[PDB]
């Protein structure tokens, strides 16, 4: 395989990502580090996951060190709801930034279609724990993430957690000026997207699969809950191929022609992670890891239901 994607806007995307979600700042550091030394050239960020500097620390070390070029790397992040105002998304993408240590994003993501009512929580609520809306829509967010690209922040945009109806009614704003890049939105063998991944196919958004491997590590994990690491399926495809049940879920959305953005903090997995483009899986492989879907998301959120633009009814 081919290292790279070609995105709608003419780049390439490494299709092999870092994630970031949960690395612990006092942590993060030495991943991101580890993982350019392995070869990784492309880091998943966002502003409401609270660690962007310890992220942009590596970063900018090993930029430092010149063991890489920033032309090189691919970085990744997120607009959050509180920030789904004209007035307030500049604002959001340059806090970021800064904490980076960079100058431009590769891609910056609309985290969600929901906005909330502005201030210091990410997650103002009423007295009886509903989430707080704002009245602007998907149309009028998204005509202010175009100002982003043509202010030279980011080199594209894109959408996460859109379903269909919003990713058309993206695709049908009056006056779209850039169409979404990627849709980023959940996907492994048991959330597998398919109406919603050719939908978006079909139109050349790329989609970028995140929660891979499940995210173990969320926390509202109930232990009832479905694994994918530990699931002996995918076990015997990864031993078959003298693979890692995670080198599989990996390589997965890689042959789907997604982009995949795995998070570890642990040096060893960093590398382990990587070496994914030594095989293949074949066709059976694949729609066997396919059929596994059961519509079960790590991502939802209760207090958020009754907006008016909650993503999953
Ligand atoms: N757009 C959105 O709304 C969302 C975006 N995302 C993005 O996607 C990324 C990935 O999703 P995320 O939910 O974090 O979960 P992942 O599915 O990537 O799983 C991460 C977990 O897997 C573990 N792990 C990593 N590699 C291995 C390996 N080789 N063997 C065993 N365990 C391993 C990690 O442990 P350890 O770190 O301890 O090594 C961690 O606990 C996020 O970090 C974030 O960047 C995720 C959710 C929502
Ligand atoms: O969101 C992430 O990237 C990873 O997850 C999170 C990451 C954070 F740093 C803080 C909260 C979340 C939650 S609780 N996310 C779920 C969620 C949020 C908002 C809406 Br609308 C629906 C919803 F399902
Ligand atoms: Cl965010």
């Amino acid at each position: 395989m081919a290292s790279r994607i070609l995105l709608n806007n003419g780049a390439k995307m490494p299709i092999l990502g870092l994630g970031t979600w949960k690395s612990p700042p006092g942590q993060v550091t030495e991943a991101v580090k580890v993982a350019i030394d392995v070869g990784y050239r492309h880091i998943d960020c966002a502003h409401v996951y609270q660690n962007e500097n310890e992220v942009g620390v590596a970063i900018q070390e090993k930029l430092r060190e010149q063991v890489v070029k920033r032309e090189e790397l691919f970085i990744v992040s997120k607009l959050w709801c509180t920030y789904h105002e004209k007035g307030l998304v500049k604002g959001a993408c340059q806090k970021t930034l800064s904490d980076l240590k960079l100058d431009y994003l590769d891609l910056y993501l609309i985290h969600w279609p929901t906005g909330f009512k502005p201030g210091k929580e990410f997650f103002p609520l009423d007295e009886s724990g509903n989430v707080v809306p704002s009245d602007t829509n998907i149309l009028d967010t998204w005509a202010a993430m175009e100002e982003l690209v043509d202010e030279g922040l980011v080199k594209a945009i894109g959408i996460s957690n859109f379903n269909h109806l919003q990713v058309e009614m993206i695709l049908n704003k009056p006056g779209l000026k850039y169409k979404p890049a990627v849709n980023q939105i959940e996907c492994h063998p048991y959330l597998t997207q398919e109406k919603l991944i050719q939908y978006c196919q079909s139109k050349g958004i790329v989609v970028t699969a995140y929660s891979p491997l499940g995210s173990p590590d969320r926390p509202w994990a109930k232990p009832e809950d479905p694994s994918l690491l530990e699931d002996p399926r995918i076990k015997a495809i990864a031993a078959k191929h003298n693979k890692t049940t995670a080198q599989v879920l990996i390589r997965f959305p890689m042959q789907r022609n997604l982009v995949v953005i795995p998070k570890s903090v642990t040096p060893e997995r960093i590398a382990e992670n990587f070496k994914v483009f030594d095989f293949e899986l074949s066709s059976q492989d694949m729609t066997t890891l396919l059929s596994y879907n059961r519509n079960w998301r790590v991502c939802a959120l209760l207090s958020c239901t009754s907006h008016k633009d909650y993503p999953f009814h």
